[PDB]
RNA sequence: AUUUUUGUGCCCAUCGUUGGCACUAUUAAGGAAUGGAAUAUAG
DNA sequence: TGCTATATTCCATTCCTTAATAGAACTAGAC
DNA sequence: GTCTAGTTCTATGGCAAGGCGCTA
């Protein structure tokens, strides 16, 4: 029901005097230095846990007792860390020696887990526990007693309480509530309710609870039974009855009884520690005197990875077990026959070192079609040996063999256009053994080998200490606050300064490390974004109300661009170039205050202060909870479709619609509202450039840059192509260079492709690497049109940074290639050319920031659109595509490289977070299957309706590639891709509609095909033919779903020619649409 | 408690007219891929 | 018109997932 | 009277394809 996230604001610390920053420095170093003591100590505690302690415990999520013991007795940690190493073969033996019993299957899978043998090892935490006992001189009896209470207090085990809590109950010396009194009270309430099981009013319940505590009021009840702490839910009933807010609430007595009965265990004992005094004295010797807030904040940072890895490794072991059980070990014998390939004459290789076989080695299941073809050739060669061939069968057999070989080579080449190329020799070998293993067992055997290697490599998570950070705030932490805006105003008035300024002060209680006592101290921060959105005061009387969503942002309805006074403008203009952007925002903010345009922000004690000290830098973060209540009564669905090269798209669908444009969709009345592209327009003068699609200036305007490129490449003309049986053909790069140097080609295309040419050049002049240095600098770093200075967020721009990366890589690789002492490292590269190494790093950092910006700007458009729709219609459900498992070893690495820049996941995760801050927005991801081929609002209403995608182009620009593609669609050969059939319908409808036959496309000269199309189009007075093409820009939709669609007669039916992606966004919106209103 | 010069970043043949924008921080591991040099193979 | 293919080693990278942190409500006692 | 510094709180579809571009 309730929803929570945080919004953080980064800030810059504005230091005070050396000596005051030294004091905070010292405190932060004290907390950091103490944290590993708590880590080591809790790891010792875990190692003491045992059957007796965990007996009859919840044990949730199907984790067995062995697993729970194992995860606490044994952990994979860095080799050089303090606990003692243990060998993997020993784990079961030690477990039995500590348990009394052999480890079950869960603990068994834990111990078999893969890990990096050179970084980490298993560690024996039980030995760590023994060392606690010996060093602190605790009895096993005493420690075990404390350990058991700690277990029931959730200080250890699988579901820990908060550090603040654990610290308090273990270490605090405040007055405790008497637990026996609460046991008596809880037991009595149970009794009285068992004696009256059929009450139905809270009134009745309240009176029974009071009777149980022998009291007239809530106040007396609390004082006697639950003096200190948050109010237990059973006393809450009474409180709320006196307040009169729970009168017409239901009473479910069996629950009440059950809940009370559950809490009883924790009140059977008083929490009288036997060992805590010694453990505190040890702690005081290492981290200094006990204080709740400091010990708590140190413990926080130690517990996080200890409990985190327990949760994660437990889940991981369980998954491993499921995954081993999906492995069909009954297929091992088939594996071995396939794996026999390596012992065969078809693969023989020096050192005879073999590798793991995978489905893509035989081309997935397509081997079945290859076997069908090979078997047809064989059967037909058999009768050709009986009747056709008589005595001279020495030439017919040789013919069979060549035909077998050819059918295979053809198969691998076919497969290898859209995937990794299957291994000729492995398929030759496998066909030699047709009699030993059936084709569906070749697949199952290969699958067995691949899946078994995959599951058995999965790595356990090692337990690594945290780099800590410490939290200050209002409640249950180290004490701190942001000076409230009103207190800011008061403070400045008292010191006789300006009402307002641009800095943010915190007051935090900190330990003076010299006195080891607490002192409150003020520190200064700066963050313009915090100023704008939160802190800067609306002082003007009668300001606009605080906004529904709290922060003062454009997305929340505050443009924050007021008309500046003359002096304000001149402050901007006179500010140093490095400070002008910040001052402009300050000015715009200050104007908005003066002109009563700045809305209120409702201050609370809602911001946590997080401090991370790295060297002498302090990183201070301010973060606040943002609360939301879901609103499932949706009025609009906003589909979103993610693309790589083209633009992302959205589509809005009104649900429960009425009036004009309504469509009946399986009894639900719906209406298309709109569809669109996601663009991020940035204005330079009167022009505007779409960050997401701009591919750079035409080379028209770049001739000096390109001439300067040309001038260089001429000096390194020479290359020599692949030795195709010792040919050594000449290679001029200028033929390639001139292909890209047109006035119509874009800067980013030119730069990218030039990187690839320079790369190749370098490979042909490996001893002359150093000479490319300066022109690499010019291209990437220094030039006015270099990669670092000009680049959009377009796909091509990201491919630019990638190829630049690769070029630098080529450079270093050839520069440091030995004439022919270990491999070349980043240490080595940086020393050989710091500037170039630094350039690799600046390219890396520039790319990350571009990626981050993209995610943020795309997400903003989606959320802005959704908010806009919410304001007109009511609640919006945003639906994106569930994208996973994109990059696979079975695909060509060029395909994987192309898919890597997709960012659908990163964009979607950002929408997720942003949505959590707005009433009336929800985000789900849906199955994207057939999303690009469905006829929206016709598909599933009621018939399945799928159609191909279409390219549109003039006859001049038809390529061989297009003609070939259209012919592949008219091919009779079946496929297991269900979309194939759509393209085949498309190609058939293509012929009919332009009055062609297969014979007019098939075989005839490309040029003649262009002519044939030209004659047909000209007679029809059309500029452009549509043809079916995978990935095509256009879709022939029934409804007009692209505001700019034109109509067409296609095979005697009328469709709108829509952008294929605007169509996809509506389909994404429609996926299981009926479920979002059931 | 006063620093008054900065929260992080994004775009451009014109880097400014107030140029135009956007944004949850951190810690750690794991998962799947990618680039470069070279080796071994079959083409 | 051509973007050779598989597999491995070593040095490097990016995109994403999943374990965590960024406590609430309270009161006795100190101002 | 406000606030600090301590305590205790917590609640009852099987697969596998599909979803992604080239420039020129």
């Amino acid at each position: 029901n309730a929803s929570e996230t945080r919004k953080a604001y980064t800030t810059k610390m504005i230091p005070r005097s050396h000596d005051r920053m030294k004091l905070l420095g010292n405190f932060m170093d004290y907390l950091m230095d103490g944290t590993p003591i708590f880590f080591e100590l809790w790891n010792q505690f875990g190692g003491g846990i045992d059957r007796d302690i965990i007996s009859g415990t919840a044990n949730k999520d199907k984790i067995s007792d062995d697993l729970l013991l194992a995860v606490n007795w044994f952990k994979v940690m860095p080799i050089n860390s303090k606990p003692q190493g243990v060998s993997p073969s020993n784990l079961a033996n030690l477990f039995q020696q500590y348990s009394g019993s052999e480890p079950d299957i869960q603990a068994q899978e834990y111990f078999a887990s893969n890990f990096d043998t050179e970084k980490h090892q298993w560690k024996d935490m039980r030995v760590e526990y023994e060392r606690l006992l010996a060093e602190l001189q605790l009895s096993r009896s005493d420690m075990h007693h404390d350990l058991k209470l700690m277990y029931k207090e959730k200080c250890i085990g699988l579901s820990l309480s908060t550090a603040h809590y654990i610290t308090s109950v273990m270490f605090g010396t405040g007055a405790k509530n008497n637990r026996q009194t609460k046991h008596q009270f809880y037991s009595k309430v149970i009794q009285l309710l068992e004696e009256s099981t059929q009450i139905n009013s809270v009134e009745q319940l309240a009176s029974i609870i009071l009777k149980a505590g022998d009291c007239d009021s809530y106040r007396k009840l609390r004082i006697r039974c639950s003096r200190k702490g948050a109010t237990p839910s059973i006393l809450k009933i009474v409180q709320d009855y006196e307040l009169g807010t729970n009168h017409d609430d239901e009473v479910n007595v069996p629950s009440l009884i059950a809940n009370l009965k559950e809490k009883l265990g924790r009140f059977e004992y008083e929490c009288e520690w036997k060992c805590m005094e010694k453990i505190k004295a040890f702690l005081a010797s290492k981290v200094g005197p006990y204080y709740l807030g400091s010990y708590s904040a140190m413990l926080e940072n130690a517990l996080s990875p200890i409990k985190g890895m327990t949760t994660k490794n437990c889940k991981f072991v369980l998954k491993q077990i499921d995954a081993k059980n999906d492995i069909k070990y009954e297929n091992e014998p088939f594996g071995k026959i396939v794996e026999g390939f390596f012992d065969s004459p078809y693969f023989e290789s020096d050192t005879n070192v073999k590798w793991v076989l995978h489905p893509h080695h035989i081309g997935e299941s397509n081997i079945k079609t290859l076997w069908e073809d090979l078997n047809a050739i064989h059967s037909k060669y058999e009768e050709d040996i009986a009747s056709l061939s008589e005595d001279k069968k020495e030439k017919r057999i040789k013919v069979y063999q060549g035909d077998v070989c050819q059918t295979i080579n053809t198969y691998c080449e076919e497969v290898g256009k859209e995937a990794k190329t299957p291994l000729v020799q492995l398929l030759r070998y496998l066909y030699s053994r047709k009699d030993d293993i059936a084709v569906d067992k070749i697949i199952d055997g290969i699958t067995f080998l691949s899946k078994k290697h995959k599951v058995e490599k999965q790595k356990i998570n090692p337990v690594i200490q945290k780099y800590p950070s410490f939290n200050f705030g209002n409640n249950s932490k180290l004490l701190g606050k942001i000076i409230s805006p009103k207190d800011k105003l008061k403070h400045n008035l008292k010191c006789n300064r300006n009402q307002v300024d641009n800095y943010i002060w915190i007051e935090i209680k900190v330990l003076n490390t010299k006195t080891m006592r607490w002192e409150k101290h003020h520190y200064a921060l700066s963050s313009t974004r915090f100023l704008e959105e939160v802190y800067y005061p609306a002082t003007s009387e009668n300001p606009p109300d605080a906004l529904a969503a709290r922060f003062r942002t454009k997305t929340n309805g505050y443009e924050g661009k007021p008309a500046l006074s003359a002096e304000q403008i001149e402050q901007i203009r006179s500010a140093p170039v490095g400070l002008r952007k910040v001052k402009k925002r300050q000015m715009r903010l200050e104007a908005a205050r003066q002109q009563n345009l700045l809305p209120r922000y409702t201050w609370g004690k809602d911001f946590n202060i997080n401090i991370c000290k790295r060297g002498n830098n302090f990183e201070v973060t301010l973060a606040t909870k943002v609360k939301k209540k879901k609103e499932k009564n949706y009025k609009v669905v906003l589909g979103y479709a993610a693309n790589i090269v083209r633009k992302n798209t959205y589509a809005a669908i009104e649900a429960h619609a009425n009036g004009d444009g309504v469509i009946d969709y399986n009894d639900l009345p719906v209406k298309p509202i709109e569809s669109g592209f996601v663009t991020v327009e940035s204005q330079v003068r009167d022009k505007s450039y779409d960050q997401l699609s701009y591919n750079g200036v035409k080379l028209l305007y770049c001739k000096p840059h390109v001439e300067s490129r040309r001038s260089f490449l001429e000096k390194y003309r020479n290359g020599t192509m692949k030795d195709n049986r010792g040919n050594n053909i000449q290679i001029d790069f200028m033929k390639d260079f001139e292909a890209i140097a047109d006035d119509e080609t874009s800067l980013y295309y030119f730069n990218m492709k030039y990187c690839k040419l320079l790369q190749s050049s370098i490979r042909n002049h490996s001893s002359q690497a150093k000479e490319y240095r300066e022109e690499i600098f010019e291209l990437l770093r220094d030039g006015k049109l270099s990669v670092l200075k000009l680049s959009s967020l377009s796909n091509l721009s990201f491919v630019m940074f990638k190829v630049a990366k690769s070029l630098i890589g080529t450079y270093f690789g050839h520069l440091l290639k030995k004439p022919k002492a270990p491999p070349i490292t980043d240490e080595d590269k940086q020393k050989a050319d710091p500037e170039m190494f630094a350039l690799r790093l600046a390219l890396e950092e520039k790319r990350l920031n571009k990626v981050k910006s993209k995610k943020e700007v795309i997400a903003n458009k989606i959320v802005a659109k959704a908010l806009e729709l919410r304001d007109k219609y009511g609640p919006v459900l945003i639906k994106g595509e569930n994208i996973s498992d994109t990059t696979k070893k079975g695909k060509k690495s060029s395909t994987n490289s192309f898919l890597m820049d997709w960012l659908a996941r990163g964009v979607a995760n950002k929408v997720k977070e942003m949505v959590m801050m707005h009433q009336g927005l929800e985000f789900v991801e849906v199955n994207p299957n057939f999303t690009s081929h469905q006829d929206p609002f016709v598909h599933k209403n009621p018939e399945n309706t799928f159609r191909a995608r279409y390219s549109r182009c003039t006859p001049s620009e038809l390529t061989e590639k297009n003609r070939k593609e259209i012919l592949s669609f008219l091919s009779d050969k079946p496929s297991k891709r269900p979309t194939n059939a759509y393209y085949n319908e498309g190609a058939m409808a293509f012929l009919a509609t332009y009055g062609l036959k297969k014979n007019d496309v098939l075989g005839v000269s490309l040029e003649k095909f262009k002519q044939i199309m030209a004659n047909i189009l000209h007679q029809r007075s059309e500029d452009q033919l549509l043809f079916p093409s995978r990935g095509g820009m256009f879709y022939l939709a029934t409804y007009k779903l692209d505001a700019d669609a034109t109509s067409v007669n296609w095979n005697g039916k009328q469709f709108w020619v829509c952008n294929a992606d605007l169509v996809a966004a509506y389909n994404v919106g429609l996926v299981d649409i009926q479920k979002d209103f059931k």
